[PDB]
């Protein structure tokens, strides 16, 4: 019965992920001369190779361009041979995850997109595996991130309040599904092909407590954007809520608005020390030419968990007179015009993107590194 339900660890996909990966992990002329394991591999070595071929596989896909870059693997954009759509690929190498003892981060990344069913989370299609990669098949972005914007405009502080507003509203849907995104930053929001706004890279969550709380005794995220008390949990038993990412959200804001981030420093020991001290090293410059309204709820951001603005709730975010606008409304945002609407080529328009620039040693004994994903795969 649960072999049916795509949240079951033993429906049909990961069955196969067992069958596929016990395979890989013992096909060794070594670990053959143990004679069950040649038993086994002569009964199932042929039909496992003719499973391969008709398993969504990489090679059903071309690869037009690399988009992206992160510590285990890269984004490409990619055409499916055999339907003629276009996707965004992301790949994790196997190798790596288990050489820097980091291997279970992507199942909550995998799990959210997959079923969030949000305009504002990027949506994952399929899943699949090889003996080297983890793929994730996405939605594309085609308008780029903001990073990209930031490069190439002077925002306005209309727009600031546009992509504020929404990249709250995105964060409250990923609370109500129970997560914490940990990982805020311009690098993480992306556009869609009408200019608004979704989240991605949900590598670092992590779901609450039935109190709203989590325990984490590791610093996680981006040097710039981390909050003082997610920091503070690497020196043992941090317990906080949701308001660290809105901290985060007030690093953007800041980062929008003056050009640079707030707690800026050459050494990252250095930032580390100036978010410490925050209540001393947060300075505009003297050229800032910032309303009093933003300046306000940027400060308003950039406190201390017990004094944080968005720790009673959202609704405290939304009336803040900083998105007195003109424009559009909380419930109607995402269906209003956006500032910057792409202008795209073809399907392939890659143009919002900059261009960007070792395996497992054979085995003496069973090791298993296959073990760790199984499960993986998945088809919409
Ligand atoms: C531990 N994490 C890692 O090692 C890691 C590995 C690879 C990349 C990253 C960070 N990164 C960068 C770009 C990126 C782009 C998309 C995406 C989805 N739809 N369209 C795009 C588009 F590319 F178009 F923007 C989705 C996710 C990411 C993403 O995660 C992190």
């Amino acid at each position: 019965a649960l072999i049916r339900d795509p949240r079951s660890p033993i429906n049909v996909e990961s069955l196969l992920d067992g069958l596929n990966s016990l395979v890989l992990d013992l096909d060794f002329p070594a670990l053959r001369k143990n004679k069950n394991i040649d038993n086994f591999l002569n009964r199932y070595e042929k039909i496992v190779k003719k499973i391969r071929g008709l398993q969504m596989k990489a090679e059903d896909y071309d690869v037009v361009k690399v988009i992206g870059r992160g510590a285990f693997g890269e984004v490409q954009l990619v055409r499916h041979k055999a339907s003629q759509k276009v996707y965004a690929m992301k790949l994790l190498s196997k190798f790596e995850m288990i050489k820097r003892s980091d291997s279970a981060f992507f199942w909550e990344e995998r799990d959210i997109m997959a079923f969030a069913n949000s305009p504002w989370v990027v949506q994952l299609f399929y899943a699949f595996q090889d003996d080297r990669y983890l793929y994730m098949v996405m939605e594309y972005m085609p308008g780029g991130d903001l990073v990209n914007l930031m490069s190439n405009y002077d925002v306005p502080e209309k727009w600031a309040k546009f992509y504020t507003a929404e990249v709250v509203l995105a964060l409250d849907a990923i609370h109500s599904m129970g997560l914490i995104h940990r990982d805020v930053k311009p690098d993480n929001m992306l556009l869609d092909k009408h200019g608004h706004l979704k989240l991605a890279d949900f590598g670092t969550c992590m779901k609450m407590d039935e109190t709203g709380m989590v325990h984490c005794d590791t610093a996680v995220g981006t040097p710039d954007y981390i909050s003082p008390e997610v920091l503070k949990s690497q020196g043992g038993d941090g317990f906080y809520g949701r308001e660290c990412d809105w901290w985060s959200v007030g690093v953007f804001l800041y980062e929008m608005l003056v050009g640079d981030t707030p707690f800026y420093a050459d050494s990252l020991v250095g930032t580390y020390s100036k978010i410490m001290d925050h209540k001393n090293s947060l300075c505009f410059p003297e050229d800032a030419e910032i309303s009093k309204h933003a300046k306000n709820l940027i400060c308003a951001f950039l406190t201390d968990r017990e004094v944080r603005l968005g720790r009673n709730g959202v609704e405290e975010i939304r009336q803040h007179p900083f998105f007195k606008n003109d424009q559009w409304h909380w419930d109607n945002i995402r269906e209003t015009a956006a500032p910057v609407v792409p202008e795209l080529s073809s399907d392939i328009d890659s143009s919002n993107f900059d261009d960007i620039e070792e395996t497992f040693p054979i085995p003496k004994a069973f090791v298993g590194n296959q073990l760790p994903f199984i499960g993986f795969t998945y088809y919409r």
